[PDB]
């Protein structure tokens, strides 16, 4: 893996390189962090991407690196997942450029550490809007604009925070638990349109804004990482492999599932 | 086996036999959002029948006034009716100040306020989804958060969140409510962990299909097909609001001194067998 | 927190929060009722008008319990020797109970076995013995109860379980696995037996003072008190607290509750180290 | 549009790689129940990815017939062994013989199980305990022997085949639901203890799968099954190849960061299937 939002210098295939040949994946948050590596790894298996987030310069920069490293197409778009007309405009544009969308990865999210007693009403609601309503919004627009009529696959990038009520995280754990339930609800309603919907819940991942923001001090982090079952942080590529699995015809019979890829961290990490 | 008595409407029970001691919550005060109708009305009544005063808070001032008169009249306890939207933190803050000025303490918070309706996820508008999130999830947070600041942080207290089982199986026509209620269940865990040291217990209670409630009216669907699924459910009957109020009273009371961070399902096993 | 005593002795006083007649003239059959949690459960039931049958392997253990329980409460306590793994002995014990009281209203599956052991060092027979006592044994007394009385008259079952299996607690593969099976069993029996008017729920305790489980598995005093003070309610639970939640589930106040797992652990599984 | 399958315990007559065919190159997988149903298809698919297999169950005819077909179809080695997961000394012999023959074991798939429909009231103690013994004690016995004999010192991957039965307490299945739920917990326990020796442990819980003894015994009548399958999210039964794909994913370097997890691969079936 690479720490920054840059592409791998080399890659060995474990899935066939034509696994998503000529498919198109729409990736919210695909300009940094996990969403960046997911876009890269999809493109190394023949997939074209659309990457969409608020920051136009961020997606433009990412798109040039992704296309450069892989030779597939990456369409960068500016859109806030909370603004349905912008989501609609983005999906219209993707359809016009590529003609099809096969996979939606809902990776956009926001998080920060804060005691629940100190978190403002707006702060709590901002996270629910971005993670939960934003995931609903983008799924809801895809369904309507393409997936209802053509089938499709969704992966929701979630978390394990809500499992044990991770301190300082009431906002993110609540929103992410909402998205996991949302995964089952959509899996039930939309499966008969040939749409699969699963969640993938990463553990602590090196080279991501999430870890830089939420990981805490270095010394306290190593101790919890060393006491976790695989004894290390996960990396962006490993997460992208799991997401790629779930988005691919190799998960043809998998829907309504939450796959945890955390190295067993949620089983042992401290809380309180 | 006979359930305890209930009445279909938002009226008090004409008789009641105690199974908890009548002084279980002697002179305590409970703040109940949505205490003017349905489950929250019956919760308020049963609490007041165990010695508790209540504050009942929801949007509609006529609704809580009508409710408050009935509740005091049937129980000899004090009920303060307050108009307050759980989504509007200045309104929640003013309602909590008024309650504390009236009573000088609040011991229990019941988050019962919510919104729901049947709608396919493919026809649900963005505003519709978000509105449910706002009332169930953000409103429960806002009221808990304001209670924390104004009293519980310094004095302890007990929260009971009224949730649902909708999200366990992804119940059709219900993505909004099931998502909202699953967030609240996580919030229960989160607050129990952070607020435990302040002597605050937080739990969820998740009801099954309940007779005499607007949620059954709106969500239960056609009578004949509702009967089929109830009869096929393990206790073969709808729950009633008084049964749900007993489970809430259990969690809100010193009988649950060691219960925090837990979700108690009171649904007669419905989620295990209902169709999806 | 309501008072408790460390030993298998009755409370010297007790404040009622349920009505004293909550279980008037019911009969509860309680496996493991001669020590620890089950003994306090028998006591608290009997202080609510209920008679008890307490059954475990050691007749000495249940004889001395029954004497203490009947003396403290003025209700009846029948002590029986019975291994939950042994259908003929389980059948005999339930026949005796019915001969004695003419009814059983409530079953509490509290009998269990446990100890700390790393998975790689645990023998095949040690793993299977825990499975046998906790899971097959609970099934055994439950089905025997069904066939002899609950099928035709209704009843209530509470299974005492654990949170060990949620995060896969180290040194506890056997007990975590066994208790997660009983929680599934709770849902299965609730479904099949609900239409005969039988409710089935699980109660999963946290770390409880005054118990063999805490003595055996709590570990050194100083690492125990560190995790305890780092847990949400910052204390151990006590046996009276668990009995109160068990009594709740066993009682008509939980008329609409079945197939549920109620966790009573002061939030300890959310925060305890693994 | 699923990958192809054959109904009987025969190899696929054609195949298209979606994983690289060297994904498990020169590894050895020990598979209990590897001579029929889902375990047969796991062995084949692993063999098509460069893996040698050892298949172990009670019936020698079964695993003899299987190992010939598997070697024939793939060009890899398949060591068949009579072995009862319930007998530790036979488990120890079989693992010793696998290690003698191959020099290594990389992967363990615990697929051996037993099941049948029976109401709890008609299920005897011995019947319940039998299913607990094969499914739970057996999966423990095999993992424990592998651990000591090889995985402790060399690392490894275990996949336990489980089920969703215990989620909603599926009728007529108290035995299998209980045993499988115990296995999903053991997955978590083993991952926590054995992770630091470089061993991953995950569960894979299949839905109703065509071409299996489990479907034949449990699926019930055709008409009633079709109805429930047609009303499930993907509107079809899973097949053995799809399950093999998921199991291979978990057993492979693509799942390097996955441990203590349960992957449900059931086409959403547990969400909607009736629990009559
Ligand atoms: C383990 C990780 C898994 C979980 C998910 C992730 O990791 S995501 C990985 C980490 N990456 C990110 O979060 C990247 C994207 N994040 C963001 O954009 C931000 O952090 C954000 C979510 C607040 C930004 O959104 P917006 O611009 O919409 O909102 P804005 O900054 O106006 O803030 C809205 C409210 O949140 C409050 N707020 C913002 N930061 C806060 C903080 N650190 N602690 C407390 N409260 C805070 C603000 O004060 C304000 O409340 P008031 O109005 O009361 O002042
Ligand atoms: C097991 C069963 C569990 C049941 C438990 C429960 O959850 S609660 C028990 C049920 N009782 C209830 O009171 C349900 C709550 N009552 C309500 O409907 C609530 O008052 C509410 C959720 C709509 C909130 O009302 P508001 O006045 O804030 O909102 P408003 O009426 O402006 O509607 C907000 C958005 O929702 C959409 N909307 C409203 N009703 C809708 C419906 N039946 N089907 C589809 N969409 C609907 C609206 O058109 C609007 O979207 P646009 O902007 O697109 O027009
Ligand atoms: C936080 C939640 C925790 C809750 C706590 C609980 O669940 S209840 C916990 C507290 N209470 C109790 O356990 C009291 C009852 N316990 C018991 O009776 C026993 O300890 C028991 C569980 C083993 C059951 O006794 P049995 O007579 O049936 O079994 P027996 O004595 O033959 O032992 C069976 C196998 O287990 C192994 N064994 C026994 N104790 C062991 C130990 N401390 N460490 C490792 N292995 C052990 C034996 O060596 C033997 O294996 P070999 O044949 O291979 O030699
Ligand atoms: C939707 C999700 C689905 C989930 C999927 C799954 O897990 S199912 C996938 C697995 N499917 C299978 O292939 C099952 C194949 N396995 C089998 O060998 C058998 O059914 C078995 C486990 C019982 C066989 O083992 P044994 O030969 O050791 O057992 P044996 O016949 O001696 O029986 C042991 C005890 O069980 C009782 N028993 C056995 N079969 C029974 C039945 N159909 N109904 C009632 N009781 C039965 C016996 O009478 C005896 O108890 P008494 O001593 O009282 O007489
Ligand atoms: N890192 C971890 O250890 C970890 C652990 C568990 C879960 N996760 C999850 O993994 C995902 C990515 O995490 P990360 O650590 O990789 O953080 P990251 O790089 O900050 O990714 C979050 C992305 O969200 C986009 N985004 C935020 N708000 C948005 C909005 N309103 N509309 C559209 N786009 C928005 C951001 O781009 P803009 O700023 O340009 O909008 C950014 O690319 C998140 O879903 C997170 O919850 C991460
Ligand atoms: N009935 C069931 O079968 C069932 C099943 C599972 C869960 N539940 C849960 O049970 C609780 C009670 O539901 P119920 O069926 O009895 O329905 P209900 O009578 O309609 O109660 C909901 C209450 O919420 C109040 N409310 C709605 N929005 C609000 C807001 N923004 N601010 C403040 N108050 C608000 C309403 O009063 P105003 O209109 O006056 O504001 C109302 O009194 C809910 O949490 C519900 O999700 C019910
Ligand atoms: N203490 C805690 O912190 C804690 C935490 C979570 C769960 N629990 C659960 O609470 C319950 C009681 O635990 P405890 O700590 O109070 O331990 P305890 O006093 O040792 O109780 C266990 C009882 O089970 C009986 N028993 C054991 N094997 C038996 C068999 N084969 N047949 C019949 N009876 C059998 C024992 O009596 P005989 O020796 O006379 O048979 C003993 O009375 C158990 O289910 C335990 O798993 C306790
Ligand atoms: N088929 C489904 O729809 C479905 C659904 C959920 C889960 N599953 C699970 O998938 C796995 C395979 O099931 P299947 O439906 O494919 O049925 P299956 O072909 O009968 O497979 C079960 C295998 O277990 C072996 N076995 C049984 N007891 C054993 C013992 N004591 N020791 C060693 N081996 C033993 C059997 O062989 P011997 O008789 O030769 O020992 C048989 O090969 C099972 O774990 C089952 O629980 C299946």
């Amino acid at each position: 893996d690479v720490e920054g939002d840059d592409c791998l210098p080399a890659y060995r295939h474990l899935f066939c390189p034509d696994l998503l040949r000529d498919k198109v994946a729409f990736i919210t948050g695909g300009g940094s962090g996990i969403g960046f590596r997911i876009a890269e790894i999809f493109m190394r298996h023949g997939c074209h991407t659309v990457i969409a987030s608020r920051s136009l310069p961020r997606v433009l920069t990412a798109a040039r690196k992704l296309a450069g490293a892989t030779g597939r197409r990456c369409l960068p778009l500016s859109m806030d997942v909370r603004a349905p007309p912008a989501v609609m405009a983005a999906v219209d544009q993707a359809l016009k450029e590529f003609g099809r969308i096969d996979i939606l990865i809902n990776c956009a999210a926001g998080n920060f550490l804060c005691p629940a007693g100190a978190l403002s009403f707006n702060a709590f609601k901002t996270v629910m809007d971005i993670d939960t309503s934003g995931t609903f919004n983008v799924s809801r627009v895809l369904y309507e604009k393409f997936f209802r009529d053509h089938g499709g696959v969704i992966v929701n990038i979630t978390a394990t925070l809500g499992n044990r009520g991770q301190a300082l995280q009431v906002h993110a754990g609540s929103a992410k638990a909402a998205v996991d339930a949302m995964t089952r609800h959509l899996a039930v309603e939309w499966g008969p349109q040939n749409i699969r919907v699963n969640s993938l819940a990463p553990g602590p991942i090196s080279g991501t804004e999430g870890l830089r923001r939420l990981g805490g001090p270095q010394a306290s982090l190593s101790t919890k990482v060393t006491a976790s079952p695989l004894q290390r942080l996960g990396n962006k590529t490993e997460i992208a492999h799991s997401v790629l699995y779930l988005a691919s015809p190799l998960a043809s019979y998998v829907t309504g599932a939450v796959l945890v890829a955390d190295g067993g961290a949620w089983l042992t990490f401290p809380n309180g």
